[PDB]
């Protein structure tokens, strides 16, 4: 077997294995990501080999069945829950134990009582009890506050009966509840003392523990399919309605609020705020999730680009490869510049989640607002990036990557869910827009803002600033192009301020305001990226020309980011024509020395061909001559007559 | 019984049923679309139940028997030739019938000569013979030119002798090809008398009459499974591969070029510019099948966003419909103005094709290279935005859109290869490119431009006119905004192409500024759209509201677009940011105005639930009732454990 892009990988003009550390994060990172990696890899229990063909009941009994196999090696093989989320991650299939480990614990840990935690904890660790959480109903998803399950306490008997008023308030979505979990947390309001104190998380078991069978009073069972082939498919999210399910008192979750035997709300010390601890992991771990698939679908274009040869034979010659073309270069860079990106702020948010916990432990909240907004307007900004990305390379991929082996229908099918859970990606916008819009207001008072919006304590300047752009070269510099994210975003959130000042009643001007609000939302987080990219740059960072590459990642970015939204700086006035211009000249440059170097970036991911599972991006690039081997495979190819023809195309063929 | 969108239908300030007619077209499409859907809709045979369920085997058994079914009532019903196209668009399945109708048939039809027609035509026309269009190679999709299957010409036979040197020759792709087709117009490089005469199209037959079973030498499959569940899996894509496969003399279309008995060729002396066949009456069809699916998209997403409610509970009030939110109406409302912009172009286009077969069977071929580049970047233009908006429309929907039942992931899985089929849309867009760059460096000449480049006999004006709007209103007036496009593209092109003649060699000035020509592309094509819009309201339109209706639509896409690439406005000095914004405020304001007749609008696409199968986009609006009851009809809750359990789960329980 040759590799085919050997070629491509000689013109690397820097140190992969240092860009690997540096994709991975730090040395323990890419030792433990490199050998559960190929330890899942290597394994035949683990093949994702005719997955997309099964019909729904077999894949979901192959997905118990790896789900299994799984745990008994976490087990055998003594890994830490660190080293099982690794393991799982390379298993690449959703399934329960993604919501079971990822939020049904979670709920526990930062809700349960002391006492509740040890009780349900040790429990749910060795999965003597397979846990899902069920908060959406099919009539509210982002409108929590406005779910109509109901928990209504019983002082007569010291339970709680869990109770679905209606058709709406039925559980749906909730993954692993379908068939698989035998409890939940239920998300409920809580009604005791005839006064309603609001959403309580509630552990309900939902199925006998010796026969699996639903308790009385429940109705449960899977949704229906999902978007994509596989996909989600293997997921079974659920339906679940209660009638006056009875549950015990000391099953509510009650570190923050609690009720007593006698009904009576009543509140602990340990602040409610403790929780926003668990927001700012939730979505680092998202923004985590973004960079990942956005690196997957970049690897498989990126790979398929250098090996996809299309026009622009002279004389005789070979047709050129499309990844030399400035066209597709201009899609697919800004994608490979955004994932290395969104790699940073992900570890970014890392930092940011300790300072935050180290400040909630002086119960210090003057900084909590700024690390809301700021997480939200992340994800949000890197889910639909990712997102559009993933179809964005499918598109480049041309005509083949609509073929399911190529990896990209499934990639973007399970990707997209992103953009809707842990907040609707527009309605977490809206929330950064007010939180900006909220610091502008406070500046009056004197109140000084601080971490990531601490450029607007700088307005005065930042409304009149002018780029003093004269050279291309000059948009390499950090301080242009920093200072032109910053003028951008004071420049669209004071215009908005201004216009949302007119309205005597600030919630129907929130209202009237609602795109341009976005948008400058939008600038914001773009800025927030963009400012952290280059806080990176100022680390050391071994390894030879490695640096150095990840700044022409920077640039790409931002001046991609810069051209997009040209408007944004030339409108405001911060740049003029000729400036906007030359950061277009800019990029161009960049694309060109990109170009020798993109298959070796994508190297640097390390991700084995199992887990990629892209004919497309095979690392040793024979992709044609294994799309062939691929298609007789399909179930149509058994025979060459399909079932049906004879029934009813041959009387038609000669009419009957 | 009961419409739960009665008090959105009643908010219509316009006459539904002559908007009915306005979209279909004319009273004729009308009566015609109507009558032939219902039709369809309401047949048992033609069911949609548990498709996207089915295995592929079961699949593709089921869409033959459909097909199968359509052409008994073709017949029975003695449709004509349009009814039927008709018939086969509302069954909404793609299959082999889809290419030997779009294709095979049209691809003989163009390119052979007149006694060649009448022995296959007829053939085909009872379905004797099912054809496919066999094209595209594995290694060879965009780049016709550089196809590797060759045709030789056997003299010492009368033969040519097809074969397929390579793996990446290959024919891959062509749909019918798989297992159904029988015959394909397979694409080759002729190869006769020692020369190389580039591609021609050669009939085929790829499987016995009698038995179905290949022909020797020929080798013939499917390629797999394709994007998303059901969509085109229903289609049977194709490999075909030829060990020096035999076929007369008189199977190669030998209409433009002809092979004597001797080998040898000779050209027939009547013009291969006759076939704009296959080009602008192709692209137009695409281009109504934009609008086709931009509008099954945004009719499931506008009954959503009424029926939908969420947050706004003021005193413990109904939720706010999300239809009422800004947000929702800035991604929504442009890409219900698409639907009606790319529905009007698509008319547009009629005209154009009626116009250049009037001219090519006359003695004109001068309008030619500008219906090439029109058609090719509107192509481009519409499927782009159309996959967009299709994708939008699904998070429009929140989680709901992820079910497949809403319609929304099918939809979007088989309408987006039309991004690259005929033409990938930025190749599409590189040729408007070099039509531009044609179109100015011209003009020093005296000859000046017409139809959608007249425009440039108006450069200088146009390279230093700037807007004078003093306020939001005036950007309604149809002047304001078609001269607000044409100074942008203009200025793009002129900025282009001086950019360009700073390169030594125009070649790799070309490949290097690539990215901002298809900007400038773009930026054309846009301008088409929106002034085939205005032409359009010059129209009589018959019905109370109607044209005002299609009047706000028309100002939404062109100040949504406006917004979009308002860099390309201010940069070039048309605009200043006050204009700008009074620009978005003038857009606000349309979003308001089109607010209470959205639900109506998309009424007059007159869609049946069946052709629209999304739970979602139900006409009645009792969404959440039926999600609740398909659940229930998922194959995993056919019992309360799930195979798997016992074997695997119970005991890592217990
Ligand atoms: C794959 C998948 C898995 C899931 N798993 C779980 C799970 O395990 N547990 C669980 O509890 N849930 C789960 N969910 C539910 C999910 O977490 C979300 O809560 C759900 O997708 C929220 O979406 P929605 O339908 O309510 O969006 P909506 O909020 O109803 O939004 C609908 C539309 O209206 C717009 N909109 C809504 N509000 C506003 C506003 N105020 N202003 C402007 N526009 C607005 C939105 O932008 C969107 O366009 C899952 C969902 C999916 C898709
Ligand atoms: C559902 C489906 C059905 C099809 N059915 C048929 C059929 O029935 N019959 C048939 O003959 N064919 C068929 N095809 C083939 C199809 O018509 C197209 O011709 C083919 O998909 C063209 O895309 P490609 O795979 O050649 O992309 P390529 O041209 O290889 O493009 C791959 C990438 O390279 C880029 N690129 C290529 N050239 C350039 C350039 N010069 N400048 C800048 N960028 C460039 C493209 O933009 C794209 O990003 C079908 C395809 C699909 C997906």
């Amino acid at each position: 077997g040759v590799d085919y892009l050997a070629d491509e990988r000689k013109k690397a003009g820097f140190d992969v294995d240092e860009m690997k550390i540096v994709w991975a994060g730090s040395r323990h990172d890419f030792e433990l990501t490199d050998r559960i990696s190929k330890l899942v890899a290597s394994d035949p229990g683990f093949s994702k080999e005719g997955r997309t063909m099964l019909p729904r009941k077999e894949l979901f009994k192959n997905t118990l069945r790896k789900a299994a196999y799984a745990w008994k090696r976490i087990i055998e093989l003594r890994l830490s829950q660190e080293e099982a989320t690794m393991l799982r991650r390379y298993v690449d299939e959703p399934a329960f134990t993604d919501l079971h480990w990822g939020m049904f614990i979670p709920a526990i840990k930062g809700q349960g009582t002391d006492k509740q935690q040890e009780k349900w904890l040790p429990l749910a660790y060795k999965m003597q009890i397979i846990g899902c959480y069920a908060q959406t109903e099919l009539g509210h998803g982002s409108n929590v506050q406005g779910l109509e399950t109901t928990a209504t306490f019983d002082p007569q008997t010291d339970e709680f009966v869990i109770h679905s008023p209606t058709l709406t308030s039925s559980k749906w979505w909730p993954g692993g509840l379908g068939k698989v979990s035998t409890h939940a947390v239920v998300y409920a309001r809580l009604i005791t003392d005839g006064k309603d104190y609001g959403v309580n998380g509630f552990i309900v078991q939902l199925r006998s523990l010796e026969d699996h069978k639903p308790l009385p009073g429940v109705t449960v069972g899977d949704i229906g399919m999902k978007f994509g082939n596989g996909a989600y498919n293997s997921m079974d999210n659920g339906v679940l309605s209660f009638d006056h399910v009875r549950i015990p008192r000391d099953q509510m979750l009650m570190r923050v609020s609690q009720v007593t035997k006698e009904g009576k709300y009543v509140q602990s010390d340990i602040p409610r705020q403790l929780l926003y601890g668990t927001m700012v992991y939730v979505r680092q771990s998202i923004v985590a999730d973004a960079s990942l698939a956005m690196s997957r679908a970049v690897c498989i274009a990126t790979r398929y680009s250098a090996v996809r040869r299309q026009f622009g034979s002279q004389n005789g010659g070979q047709e050129t490869q499309v990844i030399d073309y400035k066209t597709q270069q201009n899609r697919l860079f800004p994608l490979l510049a955004s994932a290395y990106a969104f790699r940073f702020v992900g570890e970014w948010l890392k930092w940011l989640y300790t300072d935050v916990t180290q400040r909630l432990a002086a119960n210090d909240f003057s900084t909590l607002p700024e690390a809301h907004a700021c997480t939200a307007g992340l994800k949000s900004l890197t889910t639909s990036a990712t997102a559009d990305g993933i179809e964005e390379c499918r598109k480049l991929c041309g005509g083949h990557g609509y073929l399911c082996s190529s990896g990209l229908p499934e990639l973007f099918a399970v990707y997209v869910p992103a953009c809707t859970y842990e907040g609707d990606n527009v309605v977490l916008q809206l929330q950064v827009a007010r939180f900006l819009m909220k610091t502008i207001s406070q500046l009056g008072t004197g109140k000084k803002p601080v971490g990531t919006v601490s450029y607007m304590g700088r307005i005065e300047h930042l409304m009149q600033c002018r780029s003093d752009v004269k050279q291309a070269e000059d948009w390499l510099k950090p301080s242009a192009v920093l200072e032109a994210f910053e003028a951008r975003s004071a420049r669209m959130s004071v215009a908005c301020a201004k216009n949302l000042s007119k309205f005597e009643n600030q919630e129907e001007g929130f209202a009237e305001l609602a795109a341009d609000l976005v948008e400058a939302a939008v600038a914001h987080c773009q800025l927030i990226v963009v400012s952290k990219y280059i806080e990176k740059l100022q680390q050391n960072i071994p390894g030879k020309g490695v640096k150095q590459q990840l700044e022409v990642l920077c640039g790409i970015y931002s001046l991609f980011i810069l051209h997009k939204h040209q408007g944004d700086f030339l409108g405001t006035g911060y740049i003029t024509s000729k400036q906007g211009s030359l950061a277009n000249d800019q990029l161009r440059a960049l694309y060109s020395q990109l170009r020798p170097n993109a298959v070796s970036l994508v190297d640097a991911f390390n991700y084995t061909d199992h887990y990629l599972g892209s004919i497309l991006g095979r690392y040793d690039g024979n992709v044609y001559p294994k799309l062939y081997e691929a298609a007789w495979k399909d179930p149509l190819n058994k025979s060459d007559i399909a079932d049906g023809f004879h029934e009813y195309i041959r009387p038609l063929l000669k009419q009957q």
